[PDB]
């Protein structure tokens, strides 16, 4: 049990190890982030929203939101984009990082807060795919609109 | 015929027959309740002591309603329990708040009851949020807004009270 | 061309339209996959039976309408099982409760389509109860069915009737 | 009765009633307005200085307009108003760019929609959606472009012959 | 924008008016293409040597195609035109293969090329709807058969 981007993750299944990473951003921006390895599956509970949220090394397997609104189901999927800390979201950071709270951000809170501010450039060039439509699941497309048969790539909104 | 009792009143099916299934829905307050959701075409009579209604229902959807009361408060009692009994998801979604009633000796109510106290208490949000659609002029049957005002061009999606 | 052929029991004559095939992974009530050839295409079939006739329009995985007449109700609810997996129907491959297993007297896998139809020939309540229900207009010579095979002048399985003739 | 003021035009409500809930939604651009919207079925006459109309309304839906005006220019603003009005997320959706009206008082968002679309229709009334009409006496439809139609109409829009 | 020629037919828009924006949509085998989509609803006659019709068309939707021709292909010739040219998702998602057409042609014209080649996958998939008794006019089937009963979606051909 932990807290991050306002959810709190509870890690139902799998486990992981910590390594340090440097990554580089889309502005060619040097970052030193602590790389998660293994699949995992949390749930995160947020005050607006809650997802069942499958994961592994460097990929999102599997996210499936419900929330109160379409702000915070949009909140949802940046955190977890960002969480899954994948070099296509490291990729689609624009212009260099520089946010404080006067003191310096860590590196992940860093793209939490360029993301929160302007997510269309994430959601863009996340990728589409055709979705099965299995029970209570809808898709959700990069300029936040519903889709019976496209989604972004392994994100699912649930109807239940 | 088959006979229950809930929202105190009595349900005899007339037509039509489900079976059940075990789904975890979420409220409007992102509760998960465990429900016993039931499959299939029904039409059910309800009697109560100042109301009665016809209901015609699918899986998980109030296919239409006709309620006959003594008066406006007795005639929103059966919707509402007609509602709630319909498993809608409009319904589940329209629940604010946790839902942790319990009863006398003490038991956490069951989720249908949990969802039936709470509107039972104040059924605003379920009413508003329901649906609204236009009606054709049948003689003998009047619309009903939520604030429970009659219409004859308008009604909550499904619902009908009877002048008889 | 696949005009004319036998399947679950009945003849098929296709009288209208024409398909083409698309193989394709369909996922099951229980997440198994199964490899179909689905077709594509507005088409209208006569289904003769034993015990039951009918006619079937068809389109993409979707039953349009189907119209039978039978000996008794057994009967024709053979034939509207045999429809409903010949439509494709993504509702009656949701439909299926476990994996699907089938053999034949030779021990090999029946393929996925016949795999579907010994599964709701065994017990169509999952399929029947999920299908979908509708309003009906009344006419003459025709009546509606409800999930237990009762007649109905009112409400039917959604573009199910029988015939009075 | 209740009555305010939107867009120019003194509402009147004339049955139904609302709940609010606050929501935060997105706009074409992704930007998050946060808006309290409207739950239930209402409905209102509008009256302005060149037009009226008889508006239905319910969650985040325009159910039916009819407008009756001076002319083009006022018929056009006054179904501008009751689209923002409804709270659509077709409406939302149909923003380009952020919003940033500004006395120097910046708007709240419902006006924040107002302003915008009062400025430029285009790609609100484009893609609204269309339908086809039954010829009504005394009513006529209305293309996005402001003709006149007896065959097709903006979706639940009309203009008043009277 | 009201009057051009396309896929070998004079467009004359006689009601309605449009914007434009250009998007990106996928294909049935998911190649990007770039393309200028058409906003609002537009009423046009299309003249060919052999056929002409009256169209409706909305944003990327046919609303209705009324096609007089000499004959069964000058029929489907026009039909598949007007498809084309309405923008709809269902026939992007038709497009079987990449597109690689060369005199290279735009988007729409490589579509158009396409389809023209094959139809089969976008009449089939079209969409088929029950139809209204009306003189004067019938339905049309994916194959090109006459029918009063059935009709390919929004398309009708005259008996005038
Ligand atoms: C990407 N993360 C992040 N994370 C956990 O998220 C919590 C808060 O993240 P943080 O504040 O950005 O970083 P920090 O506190 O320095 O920890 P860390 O360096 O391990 O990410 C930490 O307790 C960290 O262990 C994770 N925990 C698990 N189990 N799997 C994961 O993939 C991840
Ligand atoms: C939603 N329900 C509920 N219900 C019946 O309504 C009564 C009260 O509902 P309940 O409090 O959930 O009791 P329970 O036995 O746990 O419910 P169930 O039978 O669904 O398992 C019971 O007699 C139950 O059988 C129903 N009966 C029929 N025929 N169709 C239905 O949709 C429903
Ligand atoms: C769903 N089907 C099935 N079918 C035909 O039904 C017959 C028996 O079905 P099958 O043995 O389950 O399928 P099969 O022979 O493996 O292959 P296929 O479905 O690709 O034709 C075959 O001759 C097949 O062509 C069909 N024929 C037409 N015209 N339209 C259809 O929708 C379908
Ligand atoms: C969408 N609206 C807006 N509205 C009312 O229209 C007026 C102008 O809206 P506004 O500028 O957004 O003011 P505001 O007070 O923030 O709106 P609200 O009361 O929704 O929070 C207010 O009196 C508001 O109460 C409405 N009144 C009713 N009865 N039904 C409605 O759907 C709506
Ligand atoms: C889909 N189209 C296409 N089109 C016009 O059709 C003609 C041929 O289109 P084209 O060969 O694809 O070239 P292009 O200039 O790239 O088309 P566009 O206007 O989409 O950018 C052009 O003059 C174009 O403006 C249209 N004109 C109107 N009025 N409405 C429409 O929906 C459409």
């Amino acid at each position: 049990s932990f807290s991050f981007g306002g959810f709190t993750f509870k890690r139902t299944s799998g486990s992981s190890i910590k390594r340090e990473e440097e990554v580089l951003t889309g502005n060619l921006q040097t970052l030193k982030i602590r790389v998660h390895e293994g699949y995992e599956e949390f749930t995160m509970v947020g005050k607006r929203a809650t997802a069942i949220l499958r994961k592994a090394t460097r990929r999102l397997v599997q996210l499936i939101v419900s929330g109160k609104d379409e702000q915070s189901i949009a909140e949802a999927i940046i955190v977890a984009m960002v969480f899954s800390q994948e070099d296509c979201m490291i990729k689609a950071v624009r212009g260099d990082l520089n946010f404080v709270n006067n003191q310096r951000l860590n590196p992940m809170h860093q793209l939490l807060r360029h993301f929160q501010k302007d997510a269309k450039v994430l959601f863009q060039n996340w990728g589409i795919e055709h979705i099965d439509n299995v029970m209570g699941m809808v898709g959700v497309l990069p300029d936040m609109t519903p889709s019976t048969e496209m989604s972004m790539r392994g994100i699912r909104v649930s109807k239940m």
